[PDB]
């Protein structure tokens, strides 16, 4: 009622990436997302399939395709596709990425930088070197997104090749993964404390969701209203263990 | 050699029919992607992600919002697919891909057709809405592929005939209570009958999903993770059948 009000003035507010950084930064931590191609059997259809990717420096998402499967026939008939990335794949209210473009093979010269990009992200994927599979590379045309579908914040945009190219991928990313799991199942009641402190909002549960060099993301819960809030650092982080040493400065203020 | 024991369980034991099977994965189903051709980037497909409900036939219902961009897809252009997966985290489950024709509903269905969504979106208030209308991908061609990166592979098609004419099993609606109630309360009861009927001593024995003829497990030996179906020694009529019948399944067991 008055919080839901409460709550879209804060998120205004809070430091955030830049759009194009924040896409630009998810698709790098992604590995799995859903292609869309022209059908080659069904002729006038398109057609998805499940892929692993891993973006290269570029952000160019990698795939490693089979020369038995029915996308790979789909994409050399017809390169243009598109890669679908959900950053939480069953949250209905998630942020989602389209990104379209155009997959061509990987050049010989690049196969070394692609192989090790692509295991950085699937480290078991012994298969690649297998005759029957390639890389191929998406080429960007534009990347598009939209986040908070059915609920009061909706966001939505386009970038450029350029645009998205340019973008930095943020650095402090890449620690999400154990500092959200350490601090969801360990110290779940220091979360709350901070986003009761930072947002004025009296909060019954806190999960973190992701992190940044500018803060984190956290799934909320007040009466029978999930949401999600974001929580700003003091200040940048620089590293991993200077994300730990803000969580703790944070919690210290709010013990006060 | 374990990989040879199960694979020749898994090829003799009673499972539905293929075209059923997915047909009744299908119905299970509540969301997925959606593939169109974009109508802002010509030439390329476009993903996202959907909300939906087989009608009595199977066709999957939507309610779109006219705000949406797979919406002014559609209205430029109604050729689309729908991608399921039965398990959406199991890189090697069932995956099936329905194409087809998305038309909107007409006035004398609409009833019917909310209906059907509402009983698997039950709150999704929405979709009365002005800007919401429903819309039924009405299928050409269902695909399914299974098992991608394991010994078990399956694959094949079905036409619109043959889909629409295959039957819900009518079991597989309550599998969603049957398997939690036994996963948390009685994993054990679970390995004795999967060891009962396939001689492997399993670490665990966890449901995945049921169906009349019986039912699907996630099981680990050593540092291996694998499914095994469990068939029933005969079909089962009902809910209350399904306990009577793992009761049963169970008392064998002992011996
Ligand atoms: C309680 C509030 C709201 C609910 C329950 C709600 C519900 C939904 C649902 C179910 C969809 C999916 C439509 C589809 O898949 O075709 C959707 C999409 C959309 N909504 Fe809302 N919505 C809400 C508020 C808003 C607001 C406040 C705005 C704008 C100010 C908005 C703009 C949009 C747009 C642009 C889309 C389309 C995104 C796309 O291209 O896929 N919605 N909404
Ligand atoms: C006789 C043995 C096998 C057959 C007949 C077979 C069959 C297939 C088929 C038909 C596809 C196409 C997927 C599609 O159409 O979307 C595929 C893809 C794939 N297979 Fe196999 N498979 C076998 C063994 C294996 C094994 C043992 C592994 C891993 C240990 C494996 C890993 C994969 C992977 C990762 C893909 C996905 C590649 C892509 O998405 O392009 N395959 N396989």
């Amino acid at each position: 009622t008055d919080v839901f009000k409460l709550i879209q003035a804060h998120e205004e507010k809070a430091a955030r990436l830049s759009p194009v950084e924040e896409i630009r930064t998810v698709l790098n931590g992604s590995i799995c997302g859903m292609l869309s191609t022209f059908s080659q059997k069904y002729e006038g259809y398109p057609s998805g399939s499940m892929v692993d990717f891993a973006c290269d420096a570029d952000g160019s998402p990698i795939l490693a395709v089979s020369s038995l499967a029915v996308h790979t026939k789909d994409l050399l008939a017809n390169p243009k596709c598109s890669l679908l990335i959900a950053r939480d794949p069953e949250d209905r209210t998630g942020l989602r990425i389209t990104l379209h473009g155009d997959a061509v093979l990987v050049s010989e010269k690049d196969q070394a930088a692609v192989r090790s990009a692509y295991l950085a992200k699937h480290p078991k994927a012994f298969w690649v070197d297998f005759g029957d599979f390639s890389f191929m590379r998406i080429e960007p045309k534009v990347v598009r997104y939209v986040s908070g579908v059915a609920t009061a914040f909706l966001g939505s945009g386009e970038f450029s090749k350029e645009e998205y190219q340019a973008a930095k991928v943020d650095p402090i990313a890449q620690y999400a993964k154990p500092v959200t799991s350490h601090m969801n199942k360990d110290h779940e009641e220091d979360t709350k404390a901070i986003v009761h402190n930072i947002t004025s909002i009296p909060v019954e549960s806190a999960l973190m969701l992701d992190l940044d060099s500018l803060g984190f993301n956290v799934k909320a819960t007040l009466q029978g209203n999930t949401f999600k809030l974001r929580v700003p650092f003091p200040r940048r982080a620089q590293d991993r263990k200077d994300v730990k040493t803000l969580i703790v400065e944070m919690l210290q203020a709010a013990k006060s």
